[PDB]
């Protein structure tokens, strides 16, 4: 959906993306009430390939409609700067948000965040979309703490293309995906276990200071991340389920959502901690 630039007001620069600024603004279109939007801008000096890659995120977002997937409002393509407008997520990226708020949300709140992410992923999997970069940094959080999946793009990773999309995010990536480049919803479930860990640790770095090769070797040698401090054992177990080496043994996302829904219904179960 092409948006008349007269309908957009940019208020403030709030971040930086791959190709430019991320801004907060207002969208007001005839017959609709004004709303808050995030706006990515692309200014002068990029190649047409770069323009296409930038706008591809909009094309992909626009294929989806789900409360846990970032909503596209529209694009500005007949004018400079080129823009992508989405719903505005007041609290930004989940990893940074949790680090700011370390120890300040309850286990039940954290599980609700995890449930929203898992519902987004359930939907993407149903739509046969493999995310491939599922990480807390790619989860955006609104004022009501609703978590939504972001970062959409279909470009192959640099390792997949010519001998001579960016690099595979090793610490989030399932071993078979690293080894063979087979990305599936089941490799996303692995990544989701890593997101669970990031959430229950209030945004700590998966595998701390381990190198990417250290991580690859550790996982092959049966190492798995330990329960974060105060983490309910049942959540750690679901993490371990996501991190099975055999991808077919991992839970699919409907199962992940169910498990989380049970926990919310049965909060006493969350009291068991190592
Ligand atoms: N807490 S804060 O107000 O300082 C802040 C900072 C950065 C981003 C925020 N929300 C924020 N909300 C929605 C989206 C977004 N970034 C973004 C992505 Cl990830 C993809 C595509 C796109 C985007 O903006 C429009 O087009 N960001 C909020
Ligand atoms: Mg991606
Ligand atoms: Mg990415
Ligand atoms: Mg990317
Ligand atoms: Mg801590």
């Amino acid at each position: 959906k092409e948006i008349d630039v007269s309908y957009v007001k940019i208020e403030e620069v709030i971040g930086a993306g791959e190709f430019g600024e991320v801004c907060r603004g207002r969208l007001k279109a005839p017959g609709k009430k004004e709303s808050c939007v995030a706006i990515k801008t692309l200014k002068g000096g990029y190649t047409e390939r770069q323009r296409r890659e930038f706008l591809s995120e909009a094309s992909i977002m626009g294929q989806f409609e789900h409360p846990n997937i970032i909503r596209l409002e529209g694009v500005v393509t007949n004018s400079m700067p080129v823009m992508i407008l989405t719903e505005f997520m007041e609290n930004g990226a989940l990893d940074s948000f949790l680090r700011l708020n370390d120890g300040q949300f309850t286990v039940i709140q954290l599980v609700g965040m995890l449930r929203g992410i898992a519902s987004g992923m359930r939907y993407l999997a149903e739509m046969s979309y493999v995310h491939r970069d599922l990480a807390a940094r790619n989860i955006l959080v609104n004022s009501n703490l609703v978590c939504k999946v972001s970062d959409f793009g279909l470009s192959r990773f640099l390792e997949e293309n010519s001998s001579d999309g960016g690099k595979i995010p090793i610490r989030w990536t399932a071993p078979e995906a690293i080894a063979f480049r087979k990305f599936t919803s089941a490799s996303d479930a692995w990544s989701y276990g890593i997101v669970m860990w990031e959430v229950m640790s209030f945004g700590e770095r998966p595998y701390w200071d381990m190198s990417n090769q250290d991580v690859i070797n550790a996982i092959e040698q049966d190492y798995r991340l330990p329960p974060p401090p105060d983490c309910p054992t049942s959540l750690h177990q679901l993490m371990l389920d996501c991190w099975q080496k055999d991808r077919n043994a991992r839970p699919r996302f409907p199962q992940v959502v169910s498990a989380l829904d049970k926990m919310i219904r049965n909060p006493a179960s969350l009291k068991i901690v190592a």
